[PDB]
């Protein structure tokens, strides 16, 4: 597993149940873009669909997810979350 820093979703991604993280991160987790990933925060795990990072977000150590997803997980922007592939 790996940990990444929660950040806000881009507006058009809100409500799609996706997370964006970079390709190095996906490679470390052994996941492919378009797969479900399991994320853990303070409550129950959640599965979210992992999608590509935008160029400007590469290397930032972040995972973008929307507010509904952060609330279900029990996390806020800036928190580490654990991802499993």
């Amino acid at each position: 597993p790996m940990k990444l820093r929660v950040m806000e979703a881009y507006p058009e991604d809100v409500g799609k149940g996706i997370v964006r993280m970079d390709k190095a991160s996906r490679e470390k987790l052994g996941v492919s873009a378009g797969d479900l990933v399991e994320i853990k925060g303070s409550k129950t795990p959640m599965k979210l669909r992992v999608m590509e990072a935008y160029p400007e977000d590469v290397g930032k150590g972040i995972v973008r997810m929307d507010k509904a997803s952060r609330e279900k997980l029990g996390v806020s922007a800036g928190d580490l979350v654990e991802i499993k592939g």
